[PDB]
């Protein structure tokens, strides 16, 4: 064992298997019931606070008051959620995947399901079970070959930016797995959401190019979405949704 | 108006009397003997008229839906293979039907499985134009409104997973409106997940407002295998 571990009985209501408990009396936790969660730490991503080692393995981490991102767009909050409030949460998990990405980490599973929000629409890259150094979330590359690099992880960040703008749907809706897999292969891309700037859909389609590469840095995402609204779209205007 | 045609071309009493027969001697029909609604709503969730026979003897001709209805479908033969992935999908096309009529300020005042009609691949639509189905202040008030058409379709999801078993076991239309004002909400049927119980509950909200919208509906289950249940897997009956 090492110095994250922790008793078993050192720790103290269900969630989704994760429980909101309570660790030394006064610290809030949530309790998951590599090492790569430990090296790993950011301000975007969520903190691990402490591990069990015995069975069954406990993981101890930071908790988030607002949930799910998947179940918070879908929620009743979601719906007056425009897009400065967005392109701020995309803003937000670009800078967490952005010190993934100097970190050289791969995620290998970056959509709305495994981001969590907090207080004051604080959202927080989760679970990095799968972290190392969903198909329709999935870059081709790895759905079918299993290259899952960091460059994999920018084309789930593009699907994410659906996701986004239609408060938690489904991407590419009517259309099931293999069928995504024919049609990303053939070049199919999804279409600019409604009432979503085409400056943000070209920045989807950047994420979603056929060479790995060629697809941008989270650090370009990151910049792209912070400065968004006087860069790229000091024109912005509400509307009905977006 | 336009929607008249001569009297040809009924061949079958389906089940005022319901027929299935042919149009023109090339499509196929019900004819429904013997409103000016139909003439408006036009949407691929909700059953299409065809034509109009204005003068005694009436005829309604509308597009024939080969299953009957969704609750002789659910108690019936086919209905016993019936698993939640076809009955959340089931449920989807009739939330969009509502919605479509949701979005065009119109209420149904009865959403229920005997009022919906399947077809091939599938295919449910929305019918026609009851105090277990109708919500309490629509019942008692008369206050009907699309968000009392929530109210039915919540208890419609229940005849769903029960394959059309009629809400509220053992209990009458007297107990049914004491109870339901008292606070008390069906129970989770079995083998049925608790977050689409949940969507029942929010359905039946005490405040018609605080109940959600059909677009929502609509949304919750066409994602709802991917969204809200992924973990799922074929059980017995669900
Ligand atoms: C509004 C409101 C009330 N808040 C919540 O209802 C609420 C609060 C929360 N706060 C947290 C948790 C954490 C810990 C890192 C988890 N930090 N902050 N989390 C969740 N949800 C539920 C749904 N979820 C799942 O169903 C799942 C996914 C993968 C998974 O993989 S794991 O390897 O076992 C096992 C479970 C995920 C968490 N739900
Ligand atoms: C499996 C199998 C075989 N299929 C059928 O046995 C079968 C097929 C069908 N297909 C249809 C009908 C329609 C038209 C809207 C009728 N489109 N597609 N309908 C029915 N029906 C439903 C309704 N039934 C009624 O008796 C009634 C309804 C309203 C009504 O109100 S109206 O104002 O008078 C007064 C009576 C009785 C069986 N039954």
């Amino acid at each position: 064992k090492d110095a994250w571990e922790i008793p078993r009985e050192s720790l103290r209501v269900k969630l989704g298997e994760v429980w909101m408990g309570t660790w030394n009396g006064t610290t809030r936790v949530a309790i998951k019931t590599a090492q790569v969660m430990k090296k790993l730490r950011h301000e975007k991503l969520v903190q691990l606070y402490a591990v069990v080692s015995e069975e069954p393995i406990y993981i101890v981490t930071e908790y988030m008051s607002k949930g799910s991102l998947l179940d918070f767009l879908k929620g009743e909050t979601g719906k007056y959620l425009r897009l400065p409030q967005l392109v701020d949460m995309a803003a937000q998990i670009a800078s967490g995947m952005a010190y993934v990405e100097r970190m050289n980490y791969v995620h290998r599973d970056l959509r709305a399901a495994n981001i969590l929000v907090g207080e004051n629409l604080v959202c927080k890259v989760a679970d990095f079970g799968l972290a190392r150094l969903p198909i329709k979330w999935t870059a081709p590359e790895a759905a079918l070959y299993g290259r899952f690099t960091i460059k994999s992880d920018v084309w789930s960040f593009g699907i994410l930016l659906t996701e986004l703008t239609t408060k938690g749907r489904v991407p590419y809706p009517g259309m099931v797995n293999r069928e995504v897999l024919d049609q990303v292969e053939r070049g199919y891309r999804m279409p600019c959401p409604p009432e979503c700037p085409e400056s943000l859909h070209d920045l989807m389609c950047q994420c979603w190019r056929k060479e790995p590469e060629e697809r941008p840095t989270f650090e370009y995402l990151q910049a792209f979405l912070e400065d968004y609204f006087t860069s790229t779209e000091p024109q912005y205007q509400p509307g009905e949704n977006l």
